[PDB]
């Protein structure tokens, strides 16, 4: 029997996004088929032309196909499953420059030196001034009064955490903040005028002359640690350094700050687990608030073999899409996917992706950011109540939130 879903409904619409997340349908597919071949009308694949894709809403699919990655390849056609349709496949390969989008062993050799700028020490060094910037963000806001907490409390210390961790100057972290807010989102009507292209090429140029710079005078920042090379001679080219910053432009950005933003959208339609989260503050609340924010709905691969997987024959050169915001609510993974419990403890969701090769080198400093802004949130505003509904933002692959107007002070 046939999943009841519209006919000709596509998984990656950036329509359906713009207005809700299709709960209701990634959960039709779970329970009547877990793998689904997403049909894709000639020119309206957004960048893709290939007919189609598998729909993958299963936690256990989802892990099975990142831990093959000798299989399943990011290479191949990017990990992004939504362009604008009219994308010209030359700007869909220009990415296979950044480490997301490549196969080993460039994949291995990028990630080992890359590895250097996320060790836990590193990640922990920026704890001090990220709890200092999240506790002055939180209390700006709350003199307000009232305003949009997307803007007012989670675009910030995402953005600061990406600059801290590069060592950017104060003066500087104007025009990053805005490159990387200028990255995503080009297909919702609000960011028509954005140029990602021109952003990305700005970005490298600054990063390119930060690499030179930082290679006369050295410090502790990470930045020399990946310039510096090592006893094999391994370390990034000043491109490589260009295209590692572009990365982390966008892999950083929206990502937290979305989670942070549907974070607290869950805390104010679950008033018991905000209660609980400020009398005990607990840190497992990161994890749930990923997991239910899910800010990257989905990345694809492509099958270099063909490949059997869950019954179904995975044929070689088809992609397959892991649907993060279906797995993350898989009740044969989950005790009562859709109830909000701050306390879920072990928590094996896949927000930051599936185990293997590409899981989020990110994950933690994302898990200290929002930790850090919560009990900044907690702090500051405590009765904090939203005005009315957010805005969500038009995308294929995003889960993003543009505004959201709320009453920091409670009346
Ligand atoms: C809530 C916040 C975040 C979410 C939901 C998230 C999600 C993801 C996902 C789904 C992937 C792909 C994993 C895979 O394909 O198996 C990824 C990779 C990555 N993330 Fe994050 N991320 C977040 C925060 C961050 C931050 C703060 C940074 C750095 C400052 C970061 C840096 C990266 C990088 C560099 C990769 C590429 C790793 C690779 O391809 O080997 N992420 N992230
Ligand atoms: C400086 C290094 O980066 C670039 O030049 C650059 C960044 C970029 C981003 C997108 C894009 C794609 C999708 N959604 C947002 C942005 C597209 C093209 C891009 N290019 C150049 C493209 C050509 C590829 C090879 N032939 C000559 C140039
Ligand atoms: C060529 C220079 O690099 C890029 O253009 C680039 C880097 C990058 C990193 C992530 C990511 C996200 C999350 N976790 C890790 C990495 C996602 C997309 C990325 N893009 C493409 C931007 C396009 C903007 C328009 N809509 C389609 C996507
Ligand atoms: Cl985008």
């Amino acid at each position: 029997p046939s999943p009841n879903l519209p006919p000709g409904f596509d998984f990656t619409d950036p329509a359906i996004y713009a207005e809700r997340l299709p709960v209701a349908e990634f959960a039709e597919l779970r329970s009547a088929a877990p793998i689904w071949w997403n049909g894709q009308d000639p020119g309206k694949g957004g960048g893709f032309h290939d007919g189609g894709f598998w729909a993958i809403t299963k936690l256990n699919d989802v892990k099975e196909i990142s831990r093959h990655s000798d299989v399943f390849s990011s290479y191949e056609n990017g990990v992004i499953p939504r362009f604008k349709n009219d994308i010209a496949r030359e700007d869909i390969e220009v990415q296979r420059f950044v480490m997301l989008n490549m196969d080993a062993p460039h994949h291995t050799r990028l990630r080992k030196i890359i590895s250097r700028g996320f060790t836990p020490r590193a990640v922990g060094r920026l704890h001090d001034e990220l709890q200092e910037r999240a506790q002055k963000i939180a209390a700006e806001a709350a003199a307000a009064g009232s305003g949009d907490f997307v803007e007012q409390v989670s675009c910030e210390l995402p953005l600061q955490a990406i600059a801290g961790l590069l060592g950017v100057p104060q003066e500087d972290r104007g025009k990053l903040f805005h490159w990387s807010n200028e990255m995503t989102g080009n297909e919702d009507p609000e960011y028509a005028h954005i140029d990602p292209k021109a952003s990305s090429a700005e970005l490298i140029g600054y990063a390119m002359k930060m690499a030179e710079e930082k290679a006369k005078n050295p410090a502790d920042d990470i930045v020399t640690q990946l310039i510096q090379a090592d006893i094999d001679g391994e370390k990034l080219s000043d491109d490589e350094f260009g295209f590692f910053v572009v990365m982390l432009a966008v892999a950083g950005n929206e990502t937290t700050r979305n989670s942070i933003t549907q974070g607290m959208m869950a805390f104010a339609e679950h008033p018991d687990q905000w209660e609980l989260y400020k009398k005990v503050r607990p840190e497992t609340a990161a994890d749930e608030i990923v997991r239910w924010a899910t800010p990257v709905t989905a990345f694809q691969r492509t099958a270099l073999r063909d490949y059997e997987l869950s019954g179904v024959q995975i044929k070689k050169g088809q992609r397959v899409v892991m649907f993060y915001r279906s797995a993350n609510f898989d009740e044969e993974v989950f005790q009562d996917p859709f109830t909000f419990n701050i306390l879920r403890n072990p928590n094996p969701h896949v927000g930051f992706g599936g185990t293997g090769a590409h899981y989020c080198i990110g994950a933690n400093l994302a898990r200290m950011t929002i930790n850090l802004i919560f009990n900044a949130v907690a702090d500051h505003m405590p009765d904090l109540k939203p005005i009315s509904a957010p805005e969500r933002l038009r995308s294929g692959w995003l889960n993003g939130i543009k505004h959201w107007q709320v009453d920091y002070t409670g009346r």
